[PDB]
């Protein structure tokens, strides 16, 4: 179920924060692992002051993730995927909970590089853990990081992803809410 998945992801992230001195987590992609990482990020922000930013492919994906986060927090979802509504929801989520949800076209390497570069300008590269939310995101993220010369960051992204993938396969976040 969802709690077991969030707990397992939280434990993995705690191990990485201690291992790498992480101050900021950037999640690239959508789906169940993106939600689980965002929810673990809510706990990590409250308990450790570590901020999390999720980069999703389009405004529709941002609305879907913000709506699931809203439900988890007991808060209203944004009324629509209007950019102004999404930006306002994002600013509120950041101020109150240390989480962001931003739009970046992951099919476009230049757009993903630009979104990462914005986050690196805000949060730096040394203390930032970048994680893909799935296989497709890993395949998009690795070459971009490698082009930027961030080989260690790419290596950690792949290794931590493998552990998260295995943990979520066992935890089954959504098992109770579909056939």
């Amino acid at each position: 179920g969802l709690e077991a998945a969030v707990d397992a992801a939280y434990e993995i992230l705690l191990e990485e924060l201690e291992k790498h001195g992480v101050r900021t987590i950037v999640v690239v992609g959508t789906g169940e692992l993106a939600l689980v990482l965002a929810l673990a990020g809510v706990r990590l922000a409250r308990e450790r002051g570590v901020k999390t930013i999720v980069l999703v492919r389009d405004a529709a994906a941002a609305h879907r993730l913000l709506a699931a986060l809203a439900a988890a927090l007991g808060l209203p979802a944004p009324a629509s995927a209007d950019a102004a509504a999404l930006a306002a929801a994002d600013a509120a989520l950041w101020a109150e909970h240390g989480l962001r949800v931003r739009v970046a076209d992951l099919t476009d390497p230049a757009a993903l590089r630009a979104a990462l570069e914005a986050l690196f300008a805000e949060h730096g590269r040394d203390d930032t853990l970048v994680l893909p939310a799935g296989e497709a995101a890993l395949a998009a993220l690795e070459p971009v990081l490698r082009e930027l010369g961030l080989e260690e960051m790419a290596a950690v992204a792949r290794e931590v992803y493998a552990r998260l993938r295995a943990a979520l396969a066992a935890a089954r976040a959504l098992e109770h809410h579909h056939h």
